[PDB]
């Protein structure tokens, strides 16, 4: 594949520390995961910037899917497109410590990535959503099978996550 530049962990998890919109517009990747949230309202994070680089087609879309199903579950998902970013987004909704969630769940929401071959994503509960990312980083390399690129935009974590990788 075209992803250029990551750090292989594992058989098929990989590192880089990329701004996930610029690697997107670089990759034009089958998926690219969301971290959403159940109500699809990408304010903020990694989704306010998704969202934004895509003119706010990702925040209309949105809109209509939760008035036709209601919102999703924290550890679920659902795939809609990936407009000028990628062929489809998978919005996975991983625990927010910081709004009191079980950070229990946090395996359920990567286990969401096994139904896609390969995907561009972040670390999920990561940075505003409160939890540990090192430990977000081990649950994904214990759970998803599939081939994951993750890109970690601060250079800070970055260097921290891989230093104490095991
Ligand atoms: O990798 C990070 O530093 C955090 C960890 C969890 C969400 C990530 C994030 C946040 C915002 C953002 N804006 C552009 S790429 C981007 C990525």
């Amino acid at each position: 594949n075209s992803f250029s530049g990551y750090l292989k962990l594992t058989d098929n998890v990989y590192i880089k520390n990329a701004d996930i919109v610029e690697e997107a517009k670089k990759v034009k990747p089958t998926v690219v995961v969301n971290a959403a949230n159940v109500y699809l309202k990408h304010g903020g994070g990694v989704a306010g910037a998704l969202n934004k680089a895509t003119n706010n087609a990702m925040q209309v879309e949105s809109d209509d899917y939760i008035a036709t199903n209601g919102p999703l579950k924290v550890g679920g998902s659902c795939v809609l497109s990936g407009h000028n970013l990628a062929k489809h987004c998978l919005h996975v909704v991983g625990p927010n410590v910081n709004k009191g969630e079980d950070i229990q769940l946090l395996k359920s929401a990567y286990e969401n990535f096994n139904q896609h071959e390969v995907l561009l994503a972040p670390l999920l509960s990561a940075g505003i959503f409160g939890a540990d990312p090192i430990h977000s980083l081990r649950v994904c390399v214990d759970t998803v099978r599939t081939n994951v690129y993750l890109a970690v935009f601060d250079k800070n974590l970055y260097d921290k996550l891989v230093s104490s990788f095991l």
